[PDB]
């Protein structure tokens, strides 16, 4: 089954979904001269406040840390959007060293990693329902660094034991995801698809320009985690990222000059 592996990485994933040679896939290169300025895009609107998180999960591709999307507790609104976008997980991609991990990239440039804040168009009832719509989607994309630590990041450093290998979970509630984000909520955006497996043409991606900064300490724990199940052979869940997809007949608008 698919991976990030030699045998069955993401050079790969066209044979079992054949959407990978798509029109509109994702990451992309965000070319930042060619970006054009749109001023007609509103602010983003992060509602987070009455965020509640249940869950964190290995899945043996990353770790999601799930929401109560069962009501309009923590939603995305306005930027590119129509309508409002309910939280239901937030995850990330990472490398195996600082100079990679990341699926965007900012004129060719690779961060450590991405986190992806996945929130689905109420307007379709349910994630399930929602993917196989092109606006079903709307994922808030933002960059990491490695430098000082982020502290609203270490409640979620410090699970990772607990869930080290794939389908394993753990109890997460409690945990503010607004202290992931930047201060700044200028954003790029463009119409894209999930990076994984089955890689569906549902998303409208917003990547923030400002990143956040981990320290080495919290990123090497994200690298301690495993891909493999208990009682197998350990394979270090590293450089679970896809690279950039050709953008095609695609134009990526900046929220911000
Ligand atoms: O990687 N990924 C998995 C699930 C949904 C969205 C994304 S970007
Ligand atoms: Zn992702």
């Amino acid at each position: 089954h698919w991976g990030y592996g030699k045998h069955n990485g993401p050079e790969h994933w066209h044979k079992d979904f054949p959407i990978a040679k798509g029109e509109r896939q994702s990451p992309v290169d965000i070319d930042t001269h060619t970006a054009k300025y749109d001023p007609s895009l509103k602010p983003l609107s992060v509602s987070y406040d009455q965020a509640t998180s249940l869950r964190i999960l290995n899945n043996g591709h990353a770790f999601n840390v799930e929401f109560d999307d069962s009501q309009d507790k923590a939603v995305l609104k306005g930027g590119p959007l129509d309508g409002t976008y309910r939280l239901i997980q937030f995850h990330f991609h990472w490398g195996s060293l600082d100079g990679q991990g990341s699926e965007h990239t900012v004129d060719k440039k690779k961060y450590a990693a991405e986190l992806h804040l996945v929130h689905w168009n109420t307007k379709y009832g349910d994630f399930g329902k929602a993917v196989q719509q092109p606006d079903g989607l709307a994922v808030l994309g933002i960059f990491l660094k490695v430098g000082s630590a982020k502290p609203g990041l270490q409640k979620v450093v410090d699970v990772l034991d607990s869930i080290k290998t794939k389908g394993k979970s753990a109890d997460f509630t409690n945990f503010d995801p607004r202290g992931l984000l930047p201060e700044s909520l200028d954003y790029w955006t463009y119409p894209g698809s999930g990076t994984t497996p089955p890689l569906l043409e549902c998303v409208t991606w917003i990547v923030l320009k400002e990143p956040i900064s981990v320290s080495s300490e919290q990123v090497l724990k994200f690298r301690k985690l495993n891909f493999n199940g208990e009682g197998e052979p350990e394979e270090l869940m590293v450089d679970n990222w896809r690279p950039a997809q050709p953008l095609k007949n695609r134009q990526i608008k900046a929220s911000f000059k």
